[PDB]
DNA sequence: CTACTGTGTTTGAAAATCCCG
DNA sequence: CGGGATTTTCAAAC
RNA sequence: GGUGGGAGGUCUGUCCCCACCAUGGGGUGCGCGCACGUCCAAACGACCAUAUCAUCGUUGCCCUGCGACCGACGCAGGCAUGAUAUGUAACCAUGCAUUGGAAAGUGCAUGGAGCAGAAGAAACACAGUAG
């Protein structure tokens, strides 16, 4: 009963919880800081139509950014000479298909300004790095060589990351995961007897709060035949005896089953609505930025520094030491600003890491009992139109758990398609 | 005015070049 | 001075 | 004993640890006490400490005196209420320097980190919404 059943796994992302080094995460930081000042200057660059970032001219005189050639080294060390900065990227971060360039700006081009000349195109709809939007990923290729769990502790990797030296300590090492032919080994027992790939990708992310974290993507490589290039299983749970399942949503509930048994949301924002709603607030009249007191008085600080500096350097002509130039600078939040943003930052990510968890259980616990899901809608807008459930909804995100459902009910490889939810399983079975 | 959410898209392999014991 | 680690190329374009 | 939280990848409880409030009052039993069970009260992203800022009667009072009207106005003072900044919170062990003749911390470098029950796909992009 209950059996661990192991499952041959298209993919992977083991998301672990690194524990840098004060240093070493400094320089993961820069590593973040230099692949965001590339996305911009290279997307800042494409737009004055420059040849040597865009690529052809057309028949029509329309040309495009080409990311085949911001993958060539070229353009690289073009970036390297302008600032020295951006050398402490990783070049397999930046040129690699998993890159700044071949991943970011693919679909941020192909997207967002919806695949349109670069000449023909503006500048104001494309969103550059910022700090609303920061570069927290990088992705970058290691062999299995330098994942040596802890040979003591199931739990405690030790990763080794290229440009770093001291082979992070990676904890939640999921040992739910077992490799060879027919996942029958560790991850010792694999990379001794050579059945894992050479250059496998990892992905080093810093969260809102200061966390570093990884995300290994164990993956086959090609299909040729009924054979992937690598495999390895995972082992699940299952019921011993499934039965057909007709889902069902109610108000004031996460997920109610035809059997009977009801998952209940115990509604994590508004139980702490009061304590984010007088954070909020308190924020909002702190030293820092989001406080449109400071916010405004830092702009005004930058006008008049750009008025000065324009007024002394034309005018004045910048001899040698004309008048006496002050600069100051954008000014900085104040900790007590920061204490209490990272507060937030903490409390929110905990209740959005309490709803996941709790989606995660549910799902666990309904993805094995049932053998056939009957939801109704993978999407949000299908149930909009009464906006009897936007309440709810407001407080309880839908998405996340549609999403969840979907993918494990993929792993088992089910099918996805009290008295109303019999009804919808005894539809679903009808058609 | 920041901070969170619904939706779509991805997820290497092998040489060639460089360099601290 | 040399195996291994870091970099580059694989490869087209609305 | 309850409330909030910090590390052990995530959730609950516990383990370790930090800041707080009840030692109360009430529906009914039995022998001044026992509550078999629920009820209300507190304490909520700290805590103090430091100096510097509310404003429309504000933050209300003390009304410490003062001036003027016929219960009400203004002037010079304080209280803790709130909020702006800084020294400042949250497991254990080892190694280096310092505080101390010690005890115990400080700053740095590491190392380790459960138990009981559940689970563990992440990154990017682009809209829109909440506050």
């Amino acid at each position: 009963s209950l059996n661990a059943k192991k499952i041959r796994l298209e993919n992977y992302a083991m998301k672990m919880r690194l524990y840098p080094s004060p240093t070493q995460a400094e320089q993961m930081d820069k590593m973040f800081l230099a692949l965001r000042l590339a996305y911009n200057m290279t997307f800042h660059e494409v737009f004055q139509q420059n040849p040597a970032v865009c690529g052809d001219p057309d028949e029509d005189g329309n040309v495009w950014p080409s990311y085949k050639k911001m993958a060539n080294k070229t353009w690289r060390k073009a970036l390297i000479d302008q600032n020295p900065a951006i050398a402490e990227a990783p070049a397999a971060a930046i040129t690699t298909n998993n890159g700044l360039f071949l991943s970011n700006g693919q679909k941020a081009w192909k997207t967002g300004m919806h695949n349109l000349p670069a000449n023909k195109a503006d500048r104001k709809d494309f969103r550059f790095y910022s700090l609303s939007k920061p570069r927290r990923s990088f992705a970058v290729q290691i062999p299995p060589d330098c994942i040596i769990p802890s040979d003591t502790n199931q739990k405690v990797a030790r990763i080794k990351l290229p440009k770093i030296d001291g082979a992070i300590k990676a904890r939640g090492f999921n040992r739910k995961i077992w490799f060879g032919p027919d996942g029958k080994h560790t991850y010792e027992e694999a990379l001794a007897a050579h059945e894992l790939s050479n250059n496998l990708t990892v992905r080093v992310s810093k969260d809102t709060c200061g966390d570093y974290f990884i995300c290994i993507t164990f993956s086959q490589g090609k299909v040729k035949g009924d054979k992937p290039t690598w495999e390895f299983y995972q082992e699940v749970r299952v019921s011993p005896i499934p039965e057909p399942i007709g889902l069902d949503v109610g108000i004031k509930d996460i997920a109610i089953l035809n059997t009977g048994t009801k998952y209940e949301n115990k509604q994590f924002k508004r139980d702490r609505a009061a304590t984010l709603k007088k954070m909020s607030r308190q924020l909002s009249r702190r030293w820092g930025p989001a406080n449109s007191a400071f916010r405004d008085y830092n702009k005004n600080i930058r006008a008049e520094n750009r008025a000065l500096e324009k007024a002394q350097q034309d005018p004045g002509s910048s001899g040698v030491g004309p008048e006496a130039p002050v600069l100051k600078s954008v000014a900085q939040p104040s900790r007590r600003y920061l204490t209490i943003q990272k507060n937030r930052a903490k409390l929110e990510r905990k209740i959005a890491r309490r709803r996941d968890t709790y989606y995660h259980q549910v799902t666990a616990e309904v993805a094995g009992k049932s053998s056939l899901l009957a939801v109704e809608t993978l999407r949000v807008k299908n149930m909009l139109q009464n906006h009897r459930l936007a309440f709810a909804l407001s407080d309880a995100a839908m998405s996340d758990f549609i999403s969840k459902l979907k993918y494990k009910a993929r792993r088992i490889q089910v099918p996805l398609v009290i008295n109303a939810a019999k009804n919808i399983l005894a539809i679903a079975q009808n058609m």
